[PDB]
Protein backbone atom coordinates (compact mmCIF):
# COMPACT_ATOMS: atom_id res chain seq x y z
CA UNK A 1 0.00 0.00 0.00
CA UNK A 2 1.11 3.55 -0.11
CA UNK A 3 3.79 5.37 1.62
CA UNK A 4 2.56 8.46 3.21
CA UNK A 5 4.48 11.36 2.79
CA UNK A 6 5.07 12.15 6.29
CA UNK A 7 7.82 10.94 7.87
CA UNK A 8 10.86 10.66 10.47
CA UNK A 9 14.09 10.68 10.53
CA UNK A 10 16.57 9.27 13.61
CA UNK A 11 19.99 10.42 13.64
CA UNK A 12 21.56 7.29 15.59
CA UNK A 13 25.25 8.18 16.48
CA UNK A 14 27.77 6.61 19.40
CA UNK A 15 27.96 9.53 21.89
CA UNK A 16 31.74 8.60 22.74
CA UNK A 17 33.07 8.26 18.99
CA UNK A 18 30.84 10.58 17.47
CA UNK A 19 30.17 8.17 14.95
CA UNK A 20 27.58 7.57 12.97
CA UNK A 21 24.79 4.68 12.04
CA UNK A 22 24.17 4.42 8.32
CA UNK A 23 22.15 2.15 6.80
CA UNK A 24 22.10 0.54 2.99
CA UNK A 25 19.00 0.64 1.74
CA UNK A 26 17.53 -2.58 -0.43
CA UNK A 27 15.55 -0.70 -2.80
CA UNK A 28 18.39 1.83 -3.92
CA UNK A 29 21.45 0.14 -3.10
CA UNK A 30 23.02 2.95 -3.43
CA UNK A 31 21.37 4.91 -0.79
CA UNK A 32 22.94 4.68 2.48
CA UNK A 33 20.93 6.39 5.29
CA UNK A 34 19.90 7.05 8.79
CA UNK A 35 16.55 5.64 10.02
CA UNK A 36 13.59 7.26 8.19
CA UNK A 37 10.26 5.94 7.97
CA UNK A 38 6.69 7.15 7.18
CA UNK A 39 4.14 8.24 10.25
CA UNK A 40 1.27 6.14 9.74
CA UNK A 41 -2.87 7.31 10.87
CA UNK A 42 -3.17 7.93 14.48
CA UNK A 43 0.26 7.92 15.51
CA UNK A 44 2.54 10.79 16.32
CA UNK A 45 6.17 11.55 15.15
CA UNK A 46 8.04 10.74 17.98
CA UNK A 47 5.64 7.69 18.43
CA UNK A 48 6.83 7.06 14.61
CA UNK A 49 10.41 7.62 15.18
CA UNK A 50 10.16 4.52 18.13
CA UNK A 51 8.44 2.78 16.51
CA UNK A 52 10.80 2.50 13.04
CA UNK A 53 13.69 2.29 15.28
CA UNK A 54 12.91 -0.96 16.92
CA UNK A 55 11.67 -2.16 13.42
CA UNK A 56 14.65 -1.31 11.50
CA UNK A 57 17.68 -1.58 13.69
CA UNK A 58 16.24 -3.84 16.85
CA UNK A 59 16.85 -0.92 19.82
CA UNK A 60 14.03 -0.52 21.93
CA UNK A 61 14.46 3.06 23.75
CA UNK A 62 11.87 2.77 26.26
CA UNK A 63 13.23 -0.52 27.67
CA UNK A 64 16.76 0.26 27.20
CA UNK A 65 15.92 3.49 28.61
CA UNK A 66 17.07 5.76 25.91
CA UNK A 67 16.42 9.55 25.40
CA UNK A 68 14.67 10.09 22.13
CA UNK A 69 15.74 13.70 21.26
CA UNK A 70 13.10 15.65 19.14
CA UNK A 71 15.22 18.14 17.02
CA UNK A 72 12.48 20.46 16.60
CA UNK A 73 13.28 20.63 12.58
CA UNK A 74 10.47 19.99 10.26
CA UNK A 75 11.83 19.92 6.37
CA UNK A 76 10.02 19.29 2.60
CA UNK A 77 11.56 17.97 -0.28
CA UNK A 78 11.21 16.04 -3.32
CA UNK A 79 10.78 12.62 -3.17
CA UNK A 80 13.26 10.63 -5.80
CA UNK A 81 12.32 10.26 -9.12
CA UNK A 82 12.89 6.43 -9.10
CA UNK A 83 10.89 5.99 -5.85
CA UNK A 84 7.93 7.92 -5.99
CA UNK A 85 6.04 5.02 -7.15
CA UNK A 86 5.68 3.82 -4.06
CA UNK A 87 3.08 7.10 -2.54
CA UNK A 88 -0.05 8.09 -3.70
CA UNK A 89 -1.07 9.60 -7.79
CA UNK A 90 0.07 12.85 -7.23
CA UNK A 91 2.37 12.76 -4.82
CA UNK A 92 5.65 14.33 -4.75
CA UNK A 93 6.43 16.19 -1.91
CA UNK A 94 7.78 14.51 1.45
CA UNK A 95 7.31 16.25 4.80
CA UNK A 96 10.28 14.96 7.86
CA UNK A 97 10.70 15.57 11.18
CA UNK A 98 14.15 15.07 12.97
CA UNK A 99 15.05 13.33 16.01
CA UNK A 100 18.11 12.49 17.34
CA UNK A 101 19.04 8.99 19.65
CA UNK A 102 22.78 9.10 21.27
CA UNK A 103 23.91 5.37 21.63
CA UNK A 104 26.77 5.38 24.76
CA UNK A 105 28.96 3.14 22.56
CA UNK A 106 29.30 1.71 18.78
CA UNK A 107 27.25 -1.58 18.61
CA UNK A 108 26.06 -4.65 16.47
CA UNK A 109 22.85 -4.07 14.63
CA UNK A 110 20.45 -6.29 13.44
CA UNK A 111 18.40 -4.90 10.67
CA UNK A 112 15.83 -5.65 8.52
CA UNK A 113 14.79 -3.40 6.25
CA UNK A 114 18.54 -2.50 4.79
CA UNK A 115 21.27 -4.73 3.37
CA UNK A 116 24.42 -3.74 5.49
CA UNK A 117 25.21 -0.95 7.98
CA UNK A 118 28.26 0.95 8.85
CA UNK A 119 29.44 3.37 11.19
CA UNK A 120 31.25 6.37 9.93
CA UNK A 121 32.65 9.44 10.99
CA UNK A 122 29.90 12.37 10.56
CA UNK A 123 31.40 14.07 7.80
CA UNK A 124 32.09 10.59 6.45
CA UNK A 125 28.40 9.91 7.04
CA UNK A 126 26.72 13.31 6.16
CA UNK A 127 28.95 12.62 2.49
CA UNK A 128 27.94 9.13 1.71
CA UNK A 129 23.89 10.07 1.83
CA UNK A 130 21.90 10.88 -1.41
CA UNK A 131 19.52 12.65 0.83
CA UNK A 132 20.37 16.58 1.39
CA UNK A 133 17.96 16.47 4.63
CA UNK A 134 19.95 13.07 6.65
CA UNK A 135 23.28 15.07 5.23
CA UNK A 136 21.99 18.60 7.28
CA UNK A 137 20.51 16.48 10.43
CA UNK A 138 24.22 14.82 10.41
CA UNK A 139 25.91 18.33 10.08
CA UNK A 140 23.42 20.07 12.94
CA UNK A 141 23.06 17.83 15.59
CA UNK A 142 26.43 15.34 15.19
CA UNK A 143 28.89 17.60 14.26
CA UNK A 144 27.49 20.87 15.56
NI1 LIG B 1 12.80 3.27 6.92
NI1 LIG C 1 7.57 2.15 8.09
NI1 LIG D 1 10.92 1.29 8.27
NI1 LIG E 1 8.58 0.21 5.91
NI1 LIG F 1 29.67 2.23 28.72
Amino acid sequence: VYKRPVSILVVIYAQDTKRVLMLQRRDDPDFWQSVTGSVEEGETAPQAAMREVKEEVTIDVVAEQLTLIDCQRTVEFEIFSHLRHRYAPGVTRNTESWFCLALPHERQIVFTEHLAYKWLDAPAAAALTKSWSNRQAIEQFVIN
